[PDB]
């Protein structure tokens, strides 16, 4: 599913992501924009052989099982395919664990490089929330 901007903001809010770990809703929407272009089915292979999955490009190296990332962990206790659903619940639940891991949203390098320090409220501007 390719979400609209405001549509994804609403879905993230209902799942409790807004201000989660102190990160306002626009941070999460900005991260999703640059990670996946709001597409739940996004996948991207990393040069180490892990893969990033879903709207927030969660990495199989640590967070989900895809069966082909040797040595990796599955800290969200889910198949990586669950992160590709139209329903964002699994991605949100796992993102909550990632952002709680010590480095905040810097775990998403695209957030650090493209969202951190910017006017992230622009990503929810105009949305009926
Ligand atoms: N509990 C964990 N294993 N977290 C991930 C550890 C490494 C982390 N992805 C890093 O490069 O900054
Ligand atoms: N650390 C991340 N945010 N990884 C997800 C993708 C971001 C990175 N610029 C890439 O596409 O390779
Ligand atoms: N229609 C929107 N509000 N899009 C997101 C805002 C974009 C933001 N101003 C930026 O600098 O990229
Ligand atoms: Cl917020
Ligand atoms: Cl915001
Ligand atoms: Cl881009
Ligand atoms: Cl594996
Ligand atoms: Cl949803
Ligand atoms: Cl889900
Ligand atoms: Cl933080
Ligand atoms: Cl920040
Ligand atoms: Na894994």
């Amino acid at each position: 599913k390719v979400f609209g901007r405001c549509e994804l903001a609403a879905a993230m809010k209902r799942h409790g992501l807004d201000n989660y770990r102190g990160y306002s809703l626009g941070n999460w929407v900005c991260a999703a924009k640059f990670e996946s272009n709001f597409n739940t089915q996004a996948t991207n292979r990393n040069t180490d052989g892990s893969t990033d999955y879903g709207i927030l490009q969660i990495n199989s190296r640590w967070w989900c099982n895809d069966g082909r990332t040797p040595g990796s962990r599955n800290l969200c206790n889910i198949p990586c395919s669950a992160l590709l659903s139209s329903d964002i619940t699994a991605s949100v639940n796992c993102a909550k664990k990632i952002v709680s891991d010590g480095n905040g949203m810097n775990a998403w390098v695209a957030w650090r490089n493209r969202c951190k320090g910017t006017d992230v409220q622009a990503w929810i501007r105009g949305c009926r929330l």
